[PDB]
């Protein structure tokens, strides 16, 4: 994240780092006690999806034993992702178990299905990702204020966003994280149009994807083989 403050901890408590390895590749939001929302394209591979995934972090660089929970993935899922467009970048993670719901770990709510938000609005994004292009990682989370732009200079399957100063919104390690906006999770960072912070970011647009999303989370079992 460029542009933007430090934040406190537990101020942002459905957010997910998602780990390799140990090292920290992408962000995400807690929906369910059991899924965690992410973006599709932080599942290209080099070592595949043999991730793991941190809740209740803060700072990067501890342990933070009594605060944080630890998951591995049982399964994931998608819809129509795909990468030479980008279209209906989104993906849900199936945690190996229930995740305890305290001060340091919540839920972020959905959108129902359909819903829009005006150009205009104001929004937050959080991360752990880099203040500038190729840069290193932010050790705490960080978070800048946004606006939701007008629809011609996006897409229709996305929402896009920009920040009155030059210089503000996602970066590197930032992919997969939620642009709340209301309360509600309205978008899931996709990808930057070119230098970090420069002008319109592209997030996903979660109110496409309700019912899906309601679907495997009422039917929660691995998939067939
Ligand atoms: C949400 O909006 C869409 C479009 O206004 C409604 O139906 C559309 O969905 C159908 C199933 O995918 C498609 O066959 C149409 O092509 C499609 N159009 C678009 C562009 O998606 C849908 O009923 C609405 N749902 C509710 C719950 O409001
Ligand atoms: C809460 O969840 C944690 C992490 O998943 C688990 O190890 C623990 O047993 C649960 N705590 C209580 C006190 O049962
Ligand atoms: C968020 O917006 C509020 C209200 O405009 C403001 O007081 C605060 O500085 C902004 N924070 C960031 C981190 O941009």
């Amino acid at each position: 994240i460029v542009g933007g403050r430090k934040a406190r901890p537990r101020q942002f408590p459905f957010l997910a780092s998602i780990q390799n390895q140990g090292s920290h590749e992408c962000g995400g939001a807690l929906i369910h006690a059991r899924f965690v929302m992410t973006a599709a394209s932080c599942f290209q591979s080099q070592n595949p999806g043999v991730s793991t995934v941190v809740l209740g972090a803060y700072d990067l660089r501890r342990r933070e034993r009594q605060s944080r929970q630890t998951f591995s993935i049982s399964s994931m899922s998608e819809n129509g992702y795909d990468p030479q467009q980008n279209l209906n970048d989104l993906m849900l993670l199936q945690l190996d178990r229930e995740a305890n719901l305290t001060s340091s770990v919540t839920i972020l709510p959905l959108p129902l299905q359909n819903a829009t938000v005006e150009a205009g609005t104001r929004c937050q994004v959080a991360g752990w990702g880099s203040q500038r292009s190729g840069g290193r990682l932010s050790r705490f989370p960080r978070f800048v204020n946004v606006t939701v732009t007008p629809e011609d200079q996006c897409r229709p399957n996305n929402v896009c966003t920009g920040v009155l100063t030059r210089r503000g919104g996602i970066c590197n390690g930032d992919g997969g994280t939620p642009l709340v906006c209301e309360g509600l999770a309205h978008g899931v960072a996709s990808f930057s149009l070119g230098p970090c912070g420069r002008g319109p970011d592209f997030f996903t647009r979660v109110a496409l994807f309700r019912d899906w999303i309601d679907g495997v989370l009422n039917n929660p079992g691995p998939g067939p083989a």
